[PDB]
DNA sequence: AAACGTACGCAGTTCGCG
DNA sequence: CGCGAACTGCGA
């Protein structure tokens, strides 16, 4: 089983190390054989002699070319002749690229920027993640003392806790009387007793949450300010942190450092990603959390801090559970991109296509095209193309309605049409399938190069979806429905790759088709139930809709909609098909993509009301959810009037507690890029000043006080607010919060925002 | 060195023009 | 002084 590999550098040559797990032993093999390359298209053989001669520059050391050789490829399907270029090591080619580009025999260059450990994966043929070893876990959390205005890792680690099969312990420098607890004498005796454990039990996986951004970061600086020797590599290495984009990653040689928090916000759709509610959302079981003040607190003073063990125990305890039940899923999506598990865990849906798209041209002999540069980058930015159809619905409160979908629409267009920039204008071909509107043809002929991958995507996709009914355990129900839902966001992306600016296979001309063939087979269908089956479609977006037959009992709308799928679905060729997704008794429709309905099972399912929204207010959520269910569940709209009234009168009255009126919103930048001013913006350039660190990410949680000036001006932070002398603003709870939340509900049964407010 | 798939959509906050 | 727009965050 290969696990990972890199490559390391022995008297300038790169050496290949693959880390593997055989037979239950750790093993590293070494390969010195792999030669860094790309590939250069020339405008005459003859000019080869030229560009061996073109030589550049890295540190100290003269990059020459070593051996060429002329290849027959091909790309996009149609046959090319490019010389392969040899060199001694992988960092010669970024030192050697753009002047061999820049040569004026050289048309171009291709495959230049692929790092070496994931070059040696695809072209060995190298899958990671393959086999039946078991792979031994171990997860750990730290707790830390923190302090506002400090610098980061100023204050000392105060536990280091880990769990596997075995248990769960916490390790700690200050006596807590606690039967999983062990006490040393410092900080430093602590660190190095959690490095020993890591030692002795050697496990092959390091779970964490958040690890890739605090705990190892944390340690780190630790160790350097007390000079403790970090080896937690299986090669005695220390971790070494790595640049994503925006965030960094953190991975340790020799085992798999497996952060759960990229991988649950792939998985899993929650209001807040906090340890806590990931772990009820999973488990269905509450966790308790306990926060840096009081951790400090409890430690300072030394009171408390068996409440602080039990919530750091926990932490690696639901760590190491959640790592259990989420390791195979991201196992088998390493094993389908073919990339290994720390890439693939924290990897974009964008790379995860394009790994992908490279191991399957090199397997095919395709050449890849290449990263756009600046200026074919930004030329991608500004060009758009025309979406999904959204339907503006029909207002008010509807009875039986089913809402029908259709099977993974865009995929199936792609493998129905042949969707392929190999394909798309292709010339000499018998047969041609025509996008509407936007007239792009395409190849019958043979299967196009994306298309003839998403087939069996598909295919496992179903079947997630056969054993997702076979089981019976919810907890099997619901790692397989999140399993299932991740592979459908997968070949989802496969459009938008077609979109994507930095796509390798950009081809906007396939992404408008697949997009113009989803609108028209939709509004096809939209017309066919309405003028053939008497159906009144009420909501439709881009895959689905939903649809009544007015003055009809709920038997007849089913019976009649499992009609219309017989006869739309004889219609519809290739791929596409529509399913019979739910029937719903009742549904409010309040505009586009805000919509609300309640099952049979009196189950109510709503799409991009408040409920959802994670930067309005509790009491507007929590008296939204009230509204819904007495209009949807009860059909009483005057008990439904009646309780905003009560919430309205309770925050007049200063009774509703000032925790549901907290307003979470995040930065999205750096504090200066910000044109406009708003609550958040505001508070945090306040926190700024107070010694919190803002950086985007970083979630704002203020309220409005009563007072005077623009809402900004009457923001404050939850933190600083005092219920003694501070008054929240309830006329701005009242107006802009909970109003506006239910009015434009209650607006299509005749009420308007002064009938609902108090007075 | 590596770099957030895509379009469509609502709605609160702020503030100057007419 | 109410409207519109720029900005902003988050929602298949
Ligand atoms: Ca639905
Ligand atoms: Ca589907
Ligand atoms: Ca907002
Ligand atoms: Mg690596
Ligand atoms: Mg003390
Ligand atoms: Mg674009």
């Amino acid at each position: 089983m290969i696990l990972d590999t890199d490559y390391i550098t022995e008297d300038g040559k790169p050496v290949i190390r693959i880390f593997k797990k055989e037979n239950g032993e750790f093993k590293i093999e070494y390969d010195r054989t792999f030669e860094p390359y790309f590939y250069a298209l020339l405008k005459d053989d003859s000019a080869i002699e030229e560009v061996k001669k073109i030589t550049a520059e890295r540190h100290g050391t003269v990059v020459t070319v070593k051996r060429v050789e002329k290849v027959q490829k091909k790309f996009l399907g149609r046959p090319v002749e490019v010389w392969k270029l040899y060199f001694t090591h992988p960092q010669d080619v970024p030192a050697i690229r753009d002047r061999i580009r820049a040569h004026p025999a050289v048309v171009d260059i291709y495959e230049y920027d692929i790092p070496f450990a994931k070059r040696y994966l695809i072209d060995k043929g190298l899958i990671p993640m393959e086999g039946d070893e078991e792979l031994t876990m171990l997860a750990f959390a730290i707790a830390t003392l923190y302090h506002e205005g400090e610098e980061f890792a100023e204050g000392p680690i105060l536990m280091i806790s880990y769990a596997d099969e075995e248990g769960a312990r916490v390790i700690t420098w200050k006596n807590v009387d606690l039967p999983y607890v062990d006490v040393v004498s410092t900080e430093r005796e602590m660190i190095k007793r959690f490095l020993r454990v890591v030692k002795e039990k050697d496990p092959d996986v390091l779970i964490t949450y958040n690890g890739d951004n605090f705990d190892f970061a944390y340690l780190k600086k630790r160790c350097e300010k007390l000079g403790i020797n970090f080896a937690l590599g299986r090669d005695g290495s220390e971790p070494k942190i790595q640049r994503m984009g925006d965030r960094f990653a953190v991975e340790v040689k020799g085992r798999i450092h497996f952060d759960l928090y990229p991988v649950i916000r792939r998985t899993i759709n929650l209001p807040t990603y906090t340890l806590e509610a990931v772990y009820e959302a999973v488990f269905g079981k509450p966790k308790e959390k306990v926060y840096a003040e009081e951790i400090a607190q409890a430690w300072e003073t030394g009171e408390g801090l068996e409440r602080v063990a039990r919530y750091s125990m926990e932490d690696a305890k639901v760590t190491y559970e959640l790592g259990k039940e989420f390791l195979p899923m991201e196992a088998q999506l390493s094993r389908l991109v073919g990339q290994p598990l720390w890439d693939v865990s924290r990897s974009s849906t964008g790379n995860l296509v394009e790994w992908y798209l490279l191991r399957k041209a090199y397997e095919r002999n395709e050449l890849a095209p290449n990263k756009p540069d600046e200026r074919e980058y930004e030329r991608r930015l500004r060009e758009s193309y025309a979406g999904g159809y959204v339907k503006e619905p029909e207002k008010g409160l509807w009875e039986n309605i089913v809402y029908l979908d259709f099977r993974s629409l865009y995929p199936s267009i792609i493998i129905t049409h042949n969707v392929s920039p190999d394909t798309l204008n292709r010339e000499g071909c018998k047969e041609y399938d025509v996008a509407p509107q936007v007239g792009h043809r395409f190849c019958k002929d043979f299967p196009g190069f994306i298309p003839s991958l998403l087939g069996d995507l598909l295919e496992e996709r179903q079947k997630i979806k056969r054993k997702m009914k076979a089981t019976v355990d919810p907890l099997e129900k619901k790692l397989l429905d999140y399993r299932q839902r991740r592979i459908k966001i997968l070949a989802s992306s496969y459009y938008g790759y077609y979109g994507y600016a930095r796509a390798r296979w950009y081809c906007k001309e396939c992404a408008e088709s697949v997009t113009a063939w989803g609108r028209q087979y939709i509004e096809t269908t939209i017309r066919e139930i309405e003028e053939k089956f008497g159906f009144k479609v009420l909501y439709a977006d881009t895959d689905g809709f939903f649809a009544t037959i007015p003055g009809a009992d709920a038997e007849t709308v089913k019976k009649k909609a499992k009609e219309f799928l017989d006869y739309i679905n004889a219609k519809l060729p290739g791929l596409l098909e529509l399913e019979y997704e739910g029937f719903y008794k009742r549904g409010f429709f309040v505009t586009k993509k805000k919509y609300a309905v309640i099952d049979e099972e009196d189950k109510i399912t709503t799409g991009g009301l408040e409920i959802v929204r994670r930067d309005w207010s509790e009491i507007a959520k929590e008296t939204q959810a009230r509204v819904l269910e007495a209009l949807l569940k009860d059909g009483d709209v005057e008990k439904a009037v009646r309780i905003v009234k009560e919430v309205t009168e309770k925050l007049s009255k200063y009774e509703v507690p000032p925790e549901k009126l907290v307003i979470h919103e995040q930065i999205t930048r750096d504090l200066r890029d910000y044109k406009a001013t708003g609550p958040h913006v505001a508070v945090a350039k306040r926190l700024a000043a107070r010694g919190v660190k803002i950086r985007p990410g970083t979630v704002i949680s203020y309220i409005v006080l009563k007072g005077s000036g623009r809402i900004g001006d009457r923001a404050i932070p939850f933190d600083e607010f005092d219920p003694a002398k501070h008054k929240y603003d309830a006329e701005y709870y009242i107006e802009n919060q909970v109003l506006p939340a239910v009015e434009r509900i209650l607006r299509a049964f005749g009420y308007r925002k002064e009938d609902l407010r108090y007075q």
